[PDB]
């Protein structure tokens, strides 16, 4: 990114609802970002299914994902979800977050190169120890908002070390939403509810574009209660449309 | 094959509209339709004709990339939502004309024809002017067609880079769920002339758990206030099949 600044007043909408978080947003055209807490969007959480950007683009590049069009076949054994119990595209995969989908990938791609592209990616701490299908739900693997931004640049831009057909196929992926003047790309990471003094972390990232200008975004909070979730999308919403970005 | 559904005609009496939807499920091979003349009757594109042009401006290299910026020059333009500096993605959403048409000046008549043939667009008559052809000369082309060209298109089968094939697939996304995808284009000719309807389509398809069913729309049309039909019958239609909503 250009430059960085705090903007303290986005406080208001974490201190309504109690919560304590980040909110980066960066402007494309200006190489500008703003975020209410400076230290916190320099601070490290799991990614949680927010890993499931760069592992689509892995699998894509190392041929352990076909394409667009493959089927994830679901085998009728019980999984964690009722949501994922059901043969899923890509796209289903990542929009339902179907962990076990992208553990399957995980494993395929293996540890050697999922070292070496989040070398490439420059992605978080790139510590993948503690086991190739848990590192980003409950492993070492840890990133910032600052750095989710950066990385999402790359891919808008097509600028990760993976082919520009492969990165168009993730970005169609994570489309969430589309209307005439705007369209957002977006996914959601939940860690769970963490242990006592030690909260979960969740997250959305993405990027807007709208006119053209391009925004990239990326909000963490800690959370150790579900019922506090819908929070990660309502309060980066509420910031984007006081900016006069999306609504 | 193309299989009549007399049923659906209930949504355009409704209305007194004379028109076709064709509704395609997995492929073009298994097409149903409310009326199997019309179905392959050809019409005007319209801006419906902006998906094959701009895969052929990226294809020639007239859009330079995903991330062109249309300038708007400050001259006036017919409609001001095109009176800006535009995306490609925002200059199909809003059916910028001229934006679409200095590309086809680019493209040029030679190279114009040469793509309509490979992607077996319609007649492929382009004469009648290389910036207005697809809007008021004589190129024509059916509702079965457009299907056969919006599959061709998903499956990445277009005599065209995969890169901008997926290119042009974002910038046609305009409904996002979490259960579903929904591409699209809309066009209008005009309100025709005494005796000599215009035409609007909605044309696109649906990408629903892991099928995909294929639509195009069209309907006479001699009145603007008539327009939100053309989204409005097919849009219940689909709905009756339970693939949106």
């Amino acid at each position: 990114m250009g430059s960085i600044t705090e903007n303290t007043s986005w406080n208001k909408e974490f201190s309504a609802e109690a919560v304590n978080g980040v909110f980066v947003l960066c402007k494309s055209s200006s190489k500008s970002c703003a975020t209410n807490d400076l230290a916190r969007a320099s601070k490290e959480y799991l990614p949680a299914s927010t890993f499931k950007i760069p592992n689509a683009i892995i699998g894509l590049e190392t041929g352990v994902i076909k394409n667009e069009h493959q089927v994830f076949k679901w085998d009728g054994k019980p999984r964690a979800m009722k949501q994922w119990e059901r043969d899923l595209t890509l796209r289903g995969a990542i929009q339902v977050s179907a962990v076990p989908v992208f553990q399957q990938i995980a494993r395929e791609v293996g540890e050697v190169r999922m070292q070496k592209y989040l070398k490439k990616f420059s992605y978080g701490n790139q510590n993948i120890s503690g086991g190739i299908d848990k590192f980003w739900l409950e492993g070492q693997l840890r990133i910032s908002a600052v750095n989710q931004v950066e990385f999402l640049e790359s891919l808008y831009l097509n600028k990760l070390s993976a082919s520009k057909e492969n990165q168009l196929i993730v970005k169609e992926a994570l489309v969430t939403e589309a209307a005439p003047e705007y369209l957002v790309h977006s996914k959601t990471g939940f860690s769970g509810v963490g242990t006592e003094s030690n909260p979960g972390v969740a997250w959305w990232v993405g990027w807007v574009e709208k006119e053209t200008e391009v925004y990239f975004f990326a909000f963490n909070m800690d959370i150790d209660n579900e019922s506090k979730l819908p929070l990660r999308k309502s309060i980066p919403t509420k910031i984007m449309e006081s900016e006069g970005i999306i609504g």
